[PDB]
């Protein structure tokens, strides 16, 4: 299983974002891709789709714009053929910062959204 495997495509499970936006770069297109094609065949595998923020503004917003943040890159599944029994798309807003600065790098890390596997 390539899930397992480090030096797989499937090991790069994250997608950024620009300040303020939930748009999905085309950078992504192809670990979604791959992503797409591996969830297709494995129809049993389900995946939380973690959207995140940098601290910056409130956190009612960045609330709403982790969600914003999730389901881009679910819905880029879903074009894809992902079955919509596989994904839930949640927001973590910015409770979980992976990255503890208060600079543009930290905040950086923040703008994300996370393909997390279930068991």
């Amino acid at each position: 299983d390539p899930l397992n495997d480090p030096n797989s495509p499937l090991a790069k499970r994250s997608v950024y974002f620009d300040f303020d936006s939930y748009s999905v770069q085309d950078q992504y297109q192809a670990l979604l891709q791959q992503h797409a094609q591996y969830l297709k065949s494995h129809p049993q595998r389900h995946i939380l789709i973690q959207g995140n923020t940098d601290e910056r503004g409130t956190s009612e917003y960045n609330l709403a714009l982790g969600q914003k943040r999730a389901e881009a890159v679910r819905r880029a599944l879903s074009l894809l053929g992902v079955g919509d029994a596989q994904m839930e798309a949640v927001s973590l807003g910015k409770e979980k910062p992976v990255a503890l600065g208060h600079d543009e790098a930290s905040w950086a890390q923040n703008r994300r959204a996370d393909l997390v596997y279930q068991q």
